[PDB]
């Protein structure tokens, strides 16, 4: 069986770079397919499928913008055949999946994809229908709040250069309606949810490098037990910098708390601040438990594999690599269970 | 193993008829795979495979909707699956077949082909791809004219009564320029045509029962020595009622005359009116010459099996059993030429 899991999050900036760090655990490098369309979304692995789901899109760039709707409106995507398409590679079953070309703003005709062990569905409504909802295996939502997401666009983006503060802010509170009405609600499904803040180590910080990073997990998931650190479900701050470990400033900050979480019970790692260098990361790994790892230092292993990724030096990357080796863990209890029930 | 027959007709008309007056001739009753998708296309006989092309539709009704592309587009049809598993089934490999199905719409779990005897692909596109054009041993195109089809729509389909005329013709029309640019040109591919059209013995007629028959037949295909009447060559045209072969009206109207056709020679036999009495069936048949009958009266005894098959009066169904009996003998001197081909290798080693 084909095992699936939901990613939400905007397509802008760590979708992408989650996505390679989800994908590096799973298996070897995604590339798209072999033929075809040159601007095609897909990302094909020997073990896992990456599916945009902007090629669900209902709605034409050009259909878009003669309708009221945007690309975060469900009128603007067909959930049906998302539905559908996702179900049937579950169970084995190849699908012809449109593309939706972002070059031109265009759907293009389809493409075959096969059923692969591991499928990854990507983008802004994973989780927004309730039978898509049904069919994941595990759910991951990708929350960077407002103040982040500003900064990112001034701080690493050329795209945004050509607009002001002022425009560019003005875009992101004019699209923040849609956003809470449509995406943001999709949290409460996520069995693990990755919030983006800014570091509250430098007092009036914007710049987006040094960040407060939560790492929220649902209790009670069959086959996923959350981190913790040193003493499971109690509350704990902790500074690692000291006589043994000497951090430049601001240095690191760990949090770990159990909290109510949209009416369900979650627990709560955070990291705030950045590594500033590598015995940190290693000190740090060291020391948190339940990371789903094969031997002792494989977190900071696959991280050294992207150390030119953005967030490799502070909790974005640490705790989406710890997500990617969850799951791993998970579909492998979810497989085990499978391949001995059909033996 | 395998010969591939091609039969591109268009979709709602005479296609279905036509596929089970070729089935009667090929061998036993063709049946839906045992069990299995109850709307499956797939028809199963003990000689012949029948695929619907439509289940290598690309884009499902709705996709079809959103994309604004209709099912005779090229972009709402997969191609490359379509002709990797035509090919599969002639090399005696098995493929596992996607099903379009036409009550919901959608694309369903694919089932299990075995390939066959005689591997029958028809519908929209069989010969609009040369890769696949290429694994065809015979090809057919339906030519229903656009008289014809608005006859039918209004005369025959009861689906068609929920709409008033309007909408009927602005359907055709809406698909027109898919159908002009991607499906007529077919045409060109066939082996043999079988083009519908109005009659002429009843003026102004347009009720799609007298109907006036053009069967064509594309000359210097091996295998294929194409039917002609009395005197093969000419230009005749034959009207068999009278005082020995007594006829209701309108009556029977034969024509028989060389063509050229897409630049190639052709052969074309015509039939106006209809049948209303049997002695009029045998008395054609027997009049015929090159028809790959087995015996005498086969036409004839092979079109009482479906007697209320429609177009069993006319041309239709005449031409259509003939093309049968036609591809039959074709098969037969084919794979008899294969088989004798296997013994000189296998004399060889």
């Amino acid at each position: 069986e084909t095992i699936v899991i939901g990613l939400a999050a905007d397509s802008g900036c760590g979708k992408s770079t989650f996505m390679r760090r989800l994908t590096s655990v799973f298996g070897g490098a995604a590339k798209p397919p072999k033929g075809g369309n040159p601007d095609s979304n897909t990302l094909i692995s020997d073990t896992t499928t990456v599916i945009c789901l902007d090629d669900y899109h209902s709605l034409d760039r050009y259909g878009r913008k003669e309708q009221k709707v945007t690309a975060l409106d469900p009128r603007a995507n067909d959930f049906d055949l998302m539905y559908e398409q996702v179900k049937a590679l579950k169970n084995g079953i190849a699908v012809e999946k449109p593309i939706y070309n972002h070059v031109t703003g265009l759907l293009d005709p389809p493409e075959l994809i096969q059923p692969p062990k591991i499928l990854v569905i990507e983008g802004l409504h994973p989780m927004f229908d309730e039978r898509v909802r049904d069919l994941l295996d595990f759910s991951i939502y990708l929350d960077i709040s407002n103040e982040v997401k500003f900064a990112w666009k001034i701080q690493r983006d050329m795209a945004e250069r050509g607009h002001s503060l002022e425009s560019i802010k003005a875009s992101i509170e004019a699209r923040k309606p849609d956003f809470d009405a449509f995406i943001d609600p999709q949290k409460q499904y996520a069995d693990a949810v990755i919030e983006v803040l800014p570091t509250t180590l430098i007092p009036d910080d914007n710049e987006g490098k040094v960040l407060r990073v939560r790492l929220i997990m649902k209790e009670g998931v069959k086959y996923f037990s959350p981190v913790y650190l040193f003493d499971e479900g109690s509350t704990i701050s902790w500074i690692p910098c000291g006589r043994k470990l000497t951090c430049s400033y601001p240095g690191i900050k760990f949090n770990y708390e159990p909290d109510s979480y949209f009416d369900h019970e979650v627990s709560v790692l955070e990291m705030d601040g950045q590594f500033d260098r590598l015995d940190e990361l290693i000190y740090v790994e060291s020391h948190l438990s339940n990371l789903s790892t094969k031997f002792y230092g494989e977190v900071t292993q696959q991280m050294l594999k992207h150390a030119d990724f953005p967030g490799s030096n502070n909790g974005t990357g640490l705790f989406q690599t710890i997500v990617g080796l969850k799951i791993r863990d998970l579909y492998e209890q979810l497989i085990a269970n499978k391949a001995t029930a059909r033996a």
